């Protein structure tokens, strides 16, 4: 029944010859630069672990640490602070170069190695029986930045990753401020790189990225900016200018940001969250706002392949990009379902319904 | 109305992911005894259908003369890890029917075992037909095609008499009309069935009930004798059904003949349990079947949920189920060795 559809029915579905295989619940928030909710799927205020999608906020805490500017980190270094990189040789090399800029060593890192986020890098490692180390961590740029901040303020570098260290105090305050939340409304766990990692309502992730894009708009327009806005604009520019540092070859975040050529930044969070900050455009004005826009997405069950398909579908429904721009992402939008003998067996579909654009006022949209 | 039954992962007590669970526990006639979620969800059984496909093979006139043994039949029932021993038995079965790898109509794929696949990657190995996790099923279907003098070139096609026999056998074991079983195509390019989840449990209840009847000396039909043989082969050679470290293998070794279990791709699972003190305590005088589907397809959550279900149902002892402890509560340890989270089962079995 099309007239009683509900957020609880916002799904992405795979089929085999039209027979339902798996279904996945979708949550999404589309917000303006003040965080006002414009469109939604599912529960747009779902309490959600932002995971690596919080990295631009952590990079802001690093860059706002007094004395860090003296080290001379460049745009590509800042993009690596914002990264879940593929541990390609260039990412490892830049990690070592950043360590040298602050006169630190690999032994000072408090993150550990892991199989590469890229299948192609991991195959190269498997062939050589290579055991990844701390400098290979996908979070290595963030950790070097945290070490840099600890050094700059005269804190111990031992324990820079611990919650009671001033660098983590700065991270926690900065995240809550960008979300416009009280501290008690942000919850904290520990991530794979052994750092505090925040959870907050999903729409506030979109809000962080709308603020990134809004700051970039203000910088480009030559507006006088606060130190924080200037730093957010710098983070946006660094990500857009060096998207290969943010992920790597063949990675969604990199291909997305290259396709859009400065129009937006995007960032993956582990267990299938995603965030995009969109500079003001004809597309954002058609969506009903006079400034920048933020988008955040969570697949409830954590499936990454479905995440990238949904994010690409959502950009199409929001009219962001062109068919030609979004077509660089076609392999993510409709994932291949080809069996071992080259026969297509099924596909992906998107039975979810954006709300916010309509319906009988008696139709309740219960966030679920 | 189906309950809202979930398995939930957390990071420091904060919800990470949640996964909807469907499950059916049925008696030997398929009557529903316990459920999670929607126990009749229309579900692609995928490889959990392989014992029914093995039955169609074993019931084919002339197949007995090839001399397939228990380990061969276990391989027909397998989603194996493509270990060297699985490939070697595939080749040995091809030799029994005087066929070649080129006669197979399945293709190679990365191993279901990450350890095997890493070993292949290190050695630049390109898997071929004989490495398919379904290779034993395909040899069996080739064997059946040969046995009745049908063409072998298209034994995998829907209009071939081997697939006619498979389709009829699946619906008969489900106790469904032909029109109530839907069909797609699987990764190995064979027809693969969808039917209500509880009927998958019914198939495995019939497997275990047949083993109970053969064990007790009852006048069994030929079909029941064949089902008992399939159960015996899987429980005797569980390493052929999956492989080292695989859930199905560790599950069946732990239970030492008390049950058989089988994975279906995209996170279905089926178990047939022979009558026991545990099944009698559950209120049935015969064998039992269990089938599970994780709605979003997550395998790690599947194995955690199945093990939690065995615990709720009292199936096995604590000591026996502790062999599956690593699947029941999967590791959540970061790159520096710190535990960051866990898994929870806020569902409740309804009876």
């Amino acid at each position: 029944d099309p007239f009683t559809m509900t957020p609880s029915e916002d799904f992405v579905v795979t089929d085999r010859g039209g027979i339902v295989e798996n279904s996945h619940r979708v949550h999404a928030a589309v917000v303006d630069a003040k965080g006002r909710l414009l469109y939604a799927l599912g529960n747009p205020t779902r309490m959600t672990l932002a995971r690596s999608a919080a990295k631009p906020a952590q990079a802001l805490a690093i860059l706002e640490t007094e004395g860090v500017a003296g080290y001379g980190f460049d745009d590509a270094d800042i993009a690596l602070m914002c990264a879940s990189h593929s541990s390609e040789d260039r990412h490892i090399a830049r990690t070592r170069a950043m360590l040298s800029k602050i006169k630190a060593e690999e032994a000072d890192l408090r993150c550990g190695g892991h199989p590469s986020l890229s299948e192609m890098v991991n195959r190269s490692w498997i062939k050589q029986d290579f055991i990844p180390t701390a400098v290979c961590s996908n979070c290595s740029g963030k950790h070097v930045g945290m070490l840099a901040g600890a050094r700059a303020i005269g804190a111990g570098t031992d324990g820079y990753h611990l919650p009671d260290h001033p660098m983590q105090g700065r991270v926690k305050r900065t995240v809550a401020e960008l979300c416009d939340l009280d501290a008690g409304d942000v919850e904290w766990g520990t991530d794979g790189a052994n750092l505090p990692t925040p959870a907050f309502p999903l729409d506030r992730l979109g809000r962080i990225y709308a603020k990134l894009a809004s700051a970039a708009d203000g910088s480009d327009a030559g507006e006088g900016q606060s130190t924080r806005c200037a730093a957010l604009a710098h983070i946006f520019r660094a990500m857009a200018r060096h998207p290969e540092m943010v992920a790597g070859e063949g990675r969604y975040c990199t291909m997305l940001m290259r396709a859009f050529d400065g129009a937006l930044v995007g960032k993956l969070g582990a267990d299938a969250s995603y965030a995009i900050g969109v500079r003001a455009s004809d597309a954002t004005r058609q969506l009903g706002t006079d400034g920048a826009l933020g988008i955040s997405v969570k697949i409830e069950d954590g499936n990454l392949e479905m995440l990238y398909a949904v994010v690409t579908e959502l950009l199409e429904r929001l009219g962001i990009g062109s068919p030609d721009v979004r077509s660089q992402l076609a392999s993510f939008h409709h994932p291949q379902r080809v069996n071992t003998m080259g026969v297509t067996t099924g596909g992906v579909s998107f039975p979810f319904k954006l709300r916010g654009s309509v319906d009988d006022p008696r139709l309740a949209a219960v966030a679920r």
